[PDB]
């Protein structure tokens, strides 16, 4: 009954409303430390990212996963900070997304693997603090490299029970040739989220994971309006796969940020004024649409409280 | 002016002494030493392998090394300062970007890589207050897109700090040819820029050609000779001939070495320390006698090695 947060240990019945997939800051590997001045300051980031989870706190939320790994520029210190402050959990994560270094795209499958071992048990950098989460990303064709991570991934899942959730390049279906390499490892397709698959229409893709019992992440909702489907076709895909039976498959979440220096100068404007709700916009939008489309508070809760319980606390 | 700034502080030219100026402590990633120091065994390991040969290098007379280890390529100027202090080895740390800049990086225009150079250079590396004393950029062929507006934004601020600017040449077609057309169209004096890894290629006349136009020859790779079967003897001859052609104020001599390196395969350092055991102390000990057996005296071996960096590091609007 414990997950691993940056505050340290909590129950699973502390866990509450949760969005599984966020970021404090979305950058690069020592960034943050090196040119704070890009974001202002790092304490116009804190003091942005306190309040905008203190507005997610007051709509609902308790807990995020910031799925930001080494090469996005995790600052397990930062996030630390905004945690306490907003008071509101946040687990942070391990893995490899789309932008490793050469000190990590040199290393082989073993050495990954213990890397991510070491931020899952001992803990990231000098702080103790562990990570509840393995992140892994893929460009559309798996590369020799990637495919590297992900058996990794699978095998640092299997030592510690801490689940994994992934990322695809360029809006493309990678679903399907991930759970593959996941499953000649031996994981169990319940320690998996396929993220961003609210990027298809594909309902039938959809449905076949979840009947193999993957976590489908609906987690770019508010994305819809930056570059094109609404923010309600989106959600409606939350709606299609409880009418199917997979109620239970499915974790919500923004992919938002308070600050990003991984993409041009100022995205993050460009981000804010499309949803200035931030992350409380599954709260204050998702949520209350899907009960105007007739779906039950209690299926509600499952999906945004019991679901990544489940997901998150450690299962060998 | 007087004064260069080192991880320990500023230091008048006078303290500069024997110099290598081009050599790395460590060659990672950014972050990466903080989040897998187990990966050089310990941090301390690290640390305590980096004194013995900064030690080493000091007892053969070295005084400077300039770690011209950029942000990409994981300078962490922490354990700069630690290993200067154990060792008494001054050391310069560098801004600008090596072959391996990540996205928040790589996606900035050059008017804001001038501010982050201008922010290392003038305010400080991280939260230490340590500035850097050099610029480095690195190139491949023809020098990419995005290597120009590096080249663009380094001579910016080295036009607005009078710090000098050092670059890593990759390819054999001489390349520091388009490295200079570049710095000078934005203003920039050769006697700013040192064309390193020059001893890659043996092409002497366009070596004297970019002496002669006023740039700094940088010959800094003389020990990676055997791991490209010249050996160091041939690169060090460079030097010589460089020396016959009038061109001893030109010259920067240096090992391109190292402590720990995770940027490649992964007991690289391995090889590397079994082809070269002298470590930092390789010029001292084995190009400088060389060097003297050929016949240079005394008075150029050490207008080489004291002389020259002295004038390079010396912050020149001019
Ligand atoms: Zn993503
Ligand atoms: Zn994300
Ligand atoms: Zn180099
Ligand atoms: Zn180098």
């Amino acid at each position: 009954d414990r997950i691993n947060t940056v505050r340290g240990p909590i129950t699973i019945s502390e866990v509450g409303f949760t969005l599984t997939h966020e970021h404090i800051c979305g950058s690069s590997a020592g960034f943050l430390r090196a040119w704070p001045e890009f974001f202002g300051s790092r304490e116009a980031l804190v003091e942005k990212a306190v309040r905008g989870l203190r507005r997610a706190r007051a709509a609902g939320v308790r807990t995020i996963v910031d799925v930001s790994t080494f090469d996005l520029g995790r600052d397990v210190r930062l996030l630390a900070e905004v945690s306490r402050a907003a008071d509101v959990h946040i687990v942070a994560a391990t893995g490899v997304w789309l932008d490793p270094p050469l000190s990590i795209r040199m290393r082989s499958v073993e050495e990954l693997t213990q890397f991510f071992l070491r931020e899952i048990q001992y803990g990231i950098e000098d702080t103790g603090i562990r990570a509840g989460i393995i992140k892994v990303a893929i460009t559309g064709k798996v590369t020799p490299f990637q495919e590297l991570v992900l058996r990794a991934a699978a095998r640092a899942s299997l030592a510690t029970g801490v689940p994994v959730i992934t990322h695809t390049a360029g809006s493309q279906r990678g679903g399907e040739q991930q759970a593959a390499i996941f499953e000649s490892e031996g994981l169990s397709p319940s320690r998996v989220c396929i993220g961003h698959s609210d990027e298809t229409d594909d309902l039938s893709y959809l449905t076949a994971l979840a009947a193999r019992g993957y976590l489908i992440g609906l987690d770019r909702i508010p994305h819809s309006a930056i570059g094109s489907r609404s923010w309600q076709t989106r959600a409606l895909l939350i709606k299609a796969l409880i009418d199917q039976g997979y109620m239970k498959q499915i974790l919500v979440s923004n992919d938002w940020l308070f600050g990003i220096s991984s993409y041009v100068t100022n995205f993050m404007d460009v981000m804010d004024s499309v949803n200035p709700d931030g992350m409380a916009f599954i709260p204050l939008r998702v949520i209350p649409f899907l009960r105007e489309k007739g779906i039950p508070q209690e299926t509600l809760a499952g999906i945004t409280v019991t679901n990544p319980a489940r997901f998150l606390s450690p299962t060998l």
